[PDB]
RNA sequence: CUUAAAGAGUCAACCCUUUGCUUAUCUUCCCUAUUUAAAUGUUAGCAGCCGCAUAGGCU
């Protein structure tokens, strides 16, 4: 594990829990929120066209870190300081607006610009839980284009797409 | 003051060749239709032409 994540913090490294670069590749905006994670809450990563080293079968960084709570052991604090400093050294906050939606909202007296920005649990376990536990109401779709693997290393990882629900009532006869 | 802002999805096609549905069969017995109505409304133009008839008249 630590020659690749050396490898990642000598590549861009970023991991994230909240992008818009779903919404549009041109995005580079990348938050991790932190009151939000929970044990069985999965993360995205990226780094510069998608690179990285394999671990001797194929394996790369993601599905080591999402594995059933990996990153919770170095999350948590059970690992030692030694991984995780390098851990947090990371998972930084990097801020763009550029081709994404701005919307408002009525406040208290006033109004509020924001930016709607996606989720990183929220596609994974759809691709995990809509699937396996057959729910057969779903639209399956691939981000993005003929190379997918220009966003991040979800993107990369499956090329199947993420699934989300059919939003169609029923009509009138 | 909207996941606001925005975008050509276009094209082509031989499905088709062949076929034994056959063999019989008990529907079957019993019954109160019935009793009283205004056809209202025809109050609708016909054998007709005296008639350029699509304007106006007479038996």
């Amino acid at each position: 594990i630590k020659e690749m994540i050396e490898d990642f913090i000598s590549k861009g490294g970023l991991i994230f829990t909240h992008s818009g670069r779903y919404t549009n590749t041109n995005n580079s905006c990348f938050i991790f929120n932190k009151n939000d994670i929970g044990v069985d809450t999965k993360v995205d990563m990226y780094t510069p066209k998608s690179a990285g080293i394999k671990n001797e079968e194929g394996e790369n960084l993601w599905q080591v870190l999402n594995k059933a709570n990996m990153f919770y052991r170095i999350y948590s604090g059970e690992l030692g300081e030694e991984l995780q400093y390098l851990l947090k050294s990371c998972c930084t906050a990097k801020e763009d607006v550029t081709t994404l939606p701005q919307i408002y909202f009525k406040n208290g007296e006033g109004y509020d610009i924001l930016v709607p920005i996606g989720n990183a649990h929220n596609l994974i376990s759809g691709t995990e839980y809509l699937w396996e536990h057959k729910y057969y109401n779903t639209f399956t779709q691939k981000l993005g284009g003929s190379n997918p693997q220009n966003c991040t290393h979800a993107c990369n990882k499956m090329r199947g797409g993420f699934k989300q629900f059919n939003c169609t009532p029923p009509q009138v006869e």
